[PDB]
């Protein structure tokens, strides 16, 4: 057995080794193809038809190119080609967790159907992984490879999820504490993962990718850092580095939250969840489980993918009437109808806890001007979005390593002053979608009545077109004027 | 309603007028969203994730700016926005009868499963169409923006299968002729739909692609041409129009035809005729059809796509054992073994009606060699490939067109011997590719000396690793030597 | 007499009108050939090898787009042929009056040796234009096309300058204020101009470029704002809007403005200085320029162009030996060296009168660390960069008005606070370089210990190197401690 | 320390410090003032990219060669003093052209000086022995670990070939694959067309079919006669004809252009007329013409584009007539396309018949009433070679293949085991007539004229000939 070379779109021609070949070759691994990396992105991006498994094996090219070129250039690591395999094999299989339409089901369905639960796509990862390798009697291959398989299992695992629980890591020392930062990385969040999608969603979507990681491996060498071997990029790099995150942050505003993106996936959880009863999904010794419990077996979980969809849609039992009629409706386009956008002001901020509270609150507005139709809560949908760098209020840039020409082996900080004034001043925001369930026209100006008159009420800013679907509420309120 | 702006990342911002859109937005439509554009060729190159759909709109969008050109260059020939409306329709609804994975539907399964009926792609468009407009009440919405449905609905399903069989359309007459050429142009070949193929597919599969089409759209004008008004080309561009058919025949052998891409396509097919007797699809009055019997009925056929595939892999049923075991070993990767390739000779033209006794000759081919193991005929595949420029054994730039740039309204012809020597001297070919079922080394072995054999038997041409997969048969063909 | 179709690597294939063309080909517009677009920058980035010529196709070609999808959307404006034309001839000859590379010339060169003038490249443009008109018998052509001379002449002429002084302009009526939008848009610096460099120094360069220009021309309208007919973009687009010019500073940031490219702009610059009295320059009527008084005779400027930088490189005049010198040692990359970079904090501003004083400030800093050389003023050049949003301190966001899908002729403003709290907080800074004329290792020691210790006293912000290449130097400093 | 630069092709290219001294040359420099497509340029506006980038892609594309070799066969023994070499070799083969390119070697040089035998290998060899020596490279190379003798002899031999059984003296038969990576006498599959492949289609506007990457991937070194050579996977083959075909593609959509070809004549007329009073001066302060400066590099050092600029600013009468024909460029004035036509049959155009061709054309006697007379002198006649880079030969018959079942072994693949659809030869003639009578009367003439040559000769019917001259094409039965 021998390597494979694959053709891709976005990096050309990788070779993948033997092992890598024989993980990626299993129900598991291939199970991805089935999975749409941007979800209900696609029904808006057409060319948005890229699945997991591409994106899959981008992130292993990359992971194997970050480390390479770490090791040629400082032989002083000391990084083994066993090194190299299992960080390739921990960012081939980093994205084995993720469900039906990606993060339509670890952000919105299974938080709401299994809400005592704390779900991740990373905990689903690891889990798939020790399927992946237990089903498909991988450990004597590894060893075959000069794998050690408790240890590298461990390295791999702790790759995904950080340490499963003063070094907390069991599957590689201090020394080698840099690998972590690749696949992964906990720390500002700077890793191969985002720029293999950066460079694959921009290709669908039919948006332009600014970010260079190419540049990027070229200028990172490994400095010691607090009695760590971190990596550090070179200092005149940091303007790069800040727009790396404007540039994440963009692809968000303009793709994976657009509106109507963001709408469908809604109406498909609200499907799934109508259909949850009534679907079966069998798994390990015959037993049947839900949508909502196939995470709790891996056979199962195995055969969870966007088929689910097709299976609603193309069903005939009664049951299943009201979970189809919502697909229906996706497929003429009767949606719910976007109602605005808004954003809190001051320092307040919107908490998971409170969701549930705010389409009450638009429905006991009191709008002071003529209205036809009463809307009720159940009539409306708040979507919240956070918007960040990674790392909540953080600025990850505080917590990068930089080095300098004149000294390539001395760590250094730098701050946000020592940079740009045109930087953003705040690294974490609010966006409050408004939506309506009913959609006729009546209904949509009712709706836009109440919408403004909660943004004022609430003191959130001023929608962008306030005063011309609500010329009688705006003028009342001071702060927007 | 208004006009929707969609963003392609191959032609950027496409603007659909509400018709289009009203078209789009139904289950017949949205159908091609689950349906592969090249079929197994995702499983060799990942990046060729894309479907039917987003082509679909590429081919109306294109088919709507060739019709425009044409129009705004020459304002005689009257072009009405009811024959851009048309044009638009015929491009965006061309796909619709494709069946799951595209090509291995009406090449592989139809074929074998439905030998008595002659299915083709295009007829399946036709009733799909009808089906979609029959369906969605669609007729006053065309009344609505000008078009009157009985002409213009033929009109389309013209442009889309040719005459429904002197002038033989009833859509629209020879003043209008040059309209027949632009979304299927059984003429010569040279529509938007290759456009839109060669452009979508090169970038999803990472090959380059070399035509220039909106240069081929700025060259164009239409002539008369034996009392007709055709589509001309400028003379100057003959170079790029044979070159255009060089890049087709280079898809279909870098991607369309690769040998593990068919091999594929060949076990999904396998699948298929094997859970054929048991899976049931719902069609029209809840009558249950069938994967080779959906054709018959539209509304059943509505719900036949690659979600079959899935499944036959989910399922649990032991009468559909036989398919799933199948299906599986594809996920596995132990497929077929490629064994090999060769050419006829001379004046032979293997024959339809011969493809089924081809791999009993394999089987029934004595070497002299040793073989630890002898092979049957069910062992062999036997796949035969007509390459060509479109039109058999004929040039398609001889039923083309030009006119010269000092009179652009005279219509002439261009010869290949005007252009080049480094031309094709033929327009047609025979690609013949073996394979075997067993997988086994020993059984490999075999393969390849039978097979080698039954090439010097038929003088065929010398397979390309003919000196080393079969060393001790090679030396008793002297054409080889 | 006819049109022309011109290949772009950007844009495709470009339609030229034969009053194009006849513009196009003159001396003073040929000329653009050998000029490149971005000087220096082809030093530093070898894929920047493009010259103004072929972006004045470009901006040609943009501004024809947009003034041509405004008036096929909105008939009601009165878009002529005529205005289409006149846009599309300021669109191309607006850069006309840029001198040896580009920015060199304006921003650096004339400045020095001819402060008393306050020339721009706008004014230059308009007198080229005059000169192009005037020496190649363009009104007739003009006349012929349906073209009147004074009036569009005056139309052009503004465009590329302004009013050449309530309605300020004359070339055209308030009911088209918003063509002087497209070419050069002195309102909010939204142009054509801007976008044609955008895509065509990414494409050279090697960076991708991040705006859409395509989508912004779909989602363009007039309306009317405060008596007067603007371009009006869609509210939705207010984000990609601040993109744009986000884009624009990272594109100075990484190339236009990169330390090196300045650096040798600066040494062709003194080079150019030091050749002035012995380089000559045939003007109209035999008589002969300067370098430096080119520019007040058009016949002359016609031949200024980069071709002066190897005249002096070839040279064999000793007079000139000097001047070749400096050239040579760029040859040699013998260039100055970088010794660092840092900004004024809080609220101060370096005025412009300020610069001159800057290197004596430097070399009168007393670092306490033993030095064996001491360096004066003279070895140390300090270069002031403004760095801005196009309109100093404004934002020009707030400079452009809005309007939303369900009033579509109804103009609106979007302020910061209504898009995102992520955005600049301000929209001016200045980056201070410094360099040392002397490059020895000492040399670059002392000059970087003089340097650190400036930048304390003034309270500038710590460069980013400072701990590295000063380290007894930054500790005194708690601010930056 | 090493540098990196950003290509717009390439992405981030690796620059060894030797390398970095070599380029910071102005010998080497001097590249950056010649258009790698010469008059090319006057056509698509984006082709303004020059032999420096170019020159960097090809030095770039050799190390990755080489590299990927050493890598996946360290039984080879490549030696990073190796891949030093190969990378000069790669980065200093363009070093020898001319201004404008290839029209200084095909079109000015074989008329200003028809004695001589200048080609841009010997150029780039004779400007590469002129830099090491002008700037005291050869320390810097013992300096790296080269060895200045042998490893120049190497270089040297890289670019041009066998300077004077193995007739290389830089490298033995172990190491004969190394001689096939910049510059490959034996099928012309070499790196430089892959870079200028990528880096011409990037600037005209034109896109790339050929996947330079994969070939690396699918590449080997096997033993072939004694010799180990670079042989490609059997599957590859098509790839390769396609690599070809590209390159013909490029040269008939691009390179030459009817009216890119035509602007490289006019600017080799006003050279012509240019070259008694251009002084350029060279070693000892002595004076060159642009016809002699090839004999000192010294002089050649300063022969660029920029002769052109300084004909066209010239004021001098004895350079009116050149400055003129440049004038002429500007305004668009240019000699005006006649047509093209093929010689039929097996049949050829020597080199010795082309200056005989214009007399032809002129003599032509089209039985039409003509207002003006045309001379042998108001023609241009331009004959083009197209070819696959080996005459009449198949490059592909010289390509070693391995197979995956023996991947050790080199075998040969012929043209019948690929495909029917291939071309039947592998070379042909075009050839283009021009009239610099530019008026409309002549223009027609001229028309005549040459339709009637074409039939007189049995020459291929011009597309246009029905359009242009209706009264001459019915003579030729065979035209219909
Ligand atoms: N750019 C390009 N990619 C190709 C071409 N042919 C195949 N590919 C892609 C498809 C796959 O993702 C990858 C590998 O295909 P290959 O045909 O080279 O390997 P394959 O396993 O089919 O054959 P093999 O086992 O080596 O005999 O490259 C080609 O001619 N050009
Ligand atoms: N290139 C690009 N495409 C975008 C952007 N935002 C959305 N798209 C894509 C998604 C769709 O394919 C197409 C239309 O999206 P829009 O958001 O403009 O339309 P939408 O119906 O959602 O809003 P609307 O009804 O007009 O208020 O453009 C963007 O910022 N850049
Ligand atoms: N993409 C592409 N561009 C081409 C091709 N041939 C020429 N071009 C470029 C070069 C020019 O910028 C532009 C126009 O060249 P043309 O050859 O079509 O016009 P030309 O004046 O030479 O011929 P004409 O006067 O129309 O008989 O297109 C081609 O085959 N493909
Ligand atoms: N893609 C990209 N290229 C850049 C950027 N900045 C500069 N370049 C290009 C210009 C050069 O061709 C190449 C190297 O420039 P550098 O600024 O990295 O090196 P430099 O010598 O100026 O600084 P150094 O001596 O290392 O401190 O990269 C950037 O932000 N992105
Ligand atoms: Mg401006």
């Amino acid at each position: 057995d021998t390597m494979k070379v694959i053709n891709d779109p976005i990096h050309g021609h990788i070779e993948l080794h033997p092992l890598l070949v024989r993980i990626i070759d299993t129900p598991q691994f291939q199970r991805l193809r089935y999975i749409k990396q941007l979800g209900g992105g696609y029904y808006v991006f057409p060319g948005a038809s890229h699945n997991r498994f591409e994106h899959s094996l981008g992130v292993g090219y990359l992971a194997g190119c970050l480390v390479h070129a770490l090791g040629e250039k400082q032989p002083e690591l000391q990084i083994s080609e066993r090194d190299v395999l299992c960080v390739q094999i921990a960012g081939l299989c980093r994205n084995l967790g993720h469900g039906p339409f990606s993060h339509m089901f670890d952000g919105r369905f299974i938080p709401l159907a299994r809400p005592e639960v704390k779900w991740t796509h990373e905990q689903g990862s690891v889990m798939m992984f020790e399927h992946l390798i237990n089903s498909n009697g991988i450990k004597p291959v590894m060893e075959q490879y000069g794998l050690i398989p408790e240890e590298d299992i461990c390295f791999i695992k702790e790759q995904i999820v950080g340490p499963l629980e003063l070094w907390p890591y069991k599957g590689r020392p201090e020394n080698k504490s840099f690998l972590y930062e690749i696949v992964s990385n906990k720390r500002n969040g700077i890793d191969v993962d985002k720029w293999d999608y950066f460079a694959r969603d921009c290709h669908h979507l039919g948006i332009q990718n600014n970010f260079d990681y190419k540049r990027f491996i070229k200028f990172a060498r490994v400095c010691e850092v607090d009695n760590e071997l971190r990596i550090c990029a070179r200092d005149k790099e940091v303007g790069n580095l800040y727009d790396m995150f404007h540039t994440r942050n963009s692809l968000h505003r303009r793709a994976y939250q657009h509106k109507v993106g963001n709408i469908i996936d809604t109406m498909i959880t609200d499907a799934f969840l109508k259909a949850d009863d009534y679907i079966e999904i069998t798994g390990a010794g015959g037993k049947k489980y839900r949508i909502s419990t196939a995470i709790d077996d891996m056979e199962a979980y195995t055969k969870l993918t966007d088929n689910i969809f097709l299976e609603i849609l193309y069903s005939t039992d009664p049951k299943l009437k009201d979970a189809r009629e919502i697909l229906k409706q996706i497929e003429y386009r009767n949606l719910f109808k976007y109602v605005g956008e808004t954003q809190p002001t001051g320092q307040i901020k919107i908490k998971r806890e409170d969701y549930e509270s705010l389409p009450k609150e638009v429905a006991s507005a009191k709008p002071k001007v003529l209205l036809d139709v009463k809307l009720k809560a159940e009539d409306f949908i708040v979507d919240v979005i956070n918007m960040d760098y990674g790392m909540q209020e953080k600025n990850p840039i505080d917590h990068v390593s930089f080095y300098c020409k004149t000294a390539p082996n001395r760590a250094i900080r730098i701050t946000k002053n020592q940079v740009s004034q045109l930087l953003p001043e705040k690294f974490a925001e609010q966006l409050i979608r408004v939506y309506c369930k009913k959609v006729d026209r009546k209904s949509l100006y009712a709706a836009r009545q109440y919408f403004v008159q909660w943004c004022a009420d609430r003191n959130f800013t001023k929608p962008q077109d306030g005063d011309v679907i609500a010329p009688l509420i705006t003028p009342q309120k001071k702060e927007w004027n």
